[PDB]
RNA sequence: AAAA
């Protein structure tokens, strides 16, 4: 399972992820927790509850 | 369930939540009610029944 | 079920519901019928048969 | 099942239907057939096979 | 059903079909294979694996 | 019969240079490292991208 | 990221 091992790894290491949204929007932060439908991203120190259906890509480097 | 937990909590505390839509529209309001498919958001007094498929992000 | 209770109500009382679409379009009319997949809105001299997947929000003002 | 009955009506009577698409685009024609996932719309003398997921509204 | 019948005929006849995408883009080509979820389309000299969820319409010419 | 999983495994095994087109018109060239039912991991321009399939229109080779 |  690539999705979970990936999110798990982002979460455990607290890596700075860039999240790209379907509509073109992007946001950088840290994944704090996630389940099947949502991802909780801490960005600019503030919490965001994001639906996976709204997400295109997670990017890191 | 992370989703239900957060919605449960926004509702209990009648907190003013910002809801972003897929299309980039954004609406500010309080969660009154929600189910497996919809969110009820009171904004400027008026109720809005929103489908979850149309929602991008909740923030505060 | 929130959705199903709200639509039953819109329908029973013949309220002038405004429907917003995912792509931001906006339609205003009376809900005459609905099932798991579609809503039927008698708008301005036309019957509109709408898919729920295309709906963003119902409101009334 | 409002959907299937509506479509059966459109097909049986060859009623002029305007199909509106998610992206706002629109097309008028006669429904020649349909199944669970698609609608066969004849428009300007050409067959169109449309996915229901692409459709926002049917208007008559 | 309607779908499988149409795609099978596109495939067996090597019909040049136009694929319209949800975002308006369009591609012209021949259908090499398809399954429940994807359509393989030869177009502009290249191979394409298209998701049905992104397809809006097929038409011939 | 399962075109999608056959193609992805080929892309991964042969390290084919794949262009991923997204529903929102944007596109990304690279190589597939991992995929599963819901996501694809695409190495491109030095970056790891984790892309949701629901956000993908087409793979082009 | 405000449904013009
Ligand atoms: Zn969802
Ligand atoms: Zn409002
Ligand atoms: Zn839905
Ligand atoms: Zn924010
Ligand atoms: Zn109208
Ligand atoms: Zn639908
Ligand atoms: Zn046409
Ligand atoms: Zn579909
Ligand atoms: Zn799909
Ligand atoms: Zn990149
Ligand atoms: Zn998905
Ligand atoms: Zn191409």
């Amino acid at each position: 399972n690539i999705q979970d091992k990936a999110l798990e790894n982002f979460k455990a290491n607290q890596t700075e992820v860039t999240v790209f949204f379907l509509n073109g929007f992007q946001m950088k932060g840290v994944i704090e927790e996630y389940d099947k439908y949502v991802v909780s991203l801490n960005s600019q120190g503030k919490q965001h509850l994001i639906y996976k259906h709204a997400i295109s890509t997670y990017t890191v480097e």
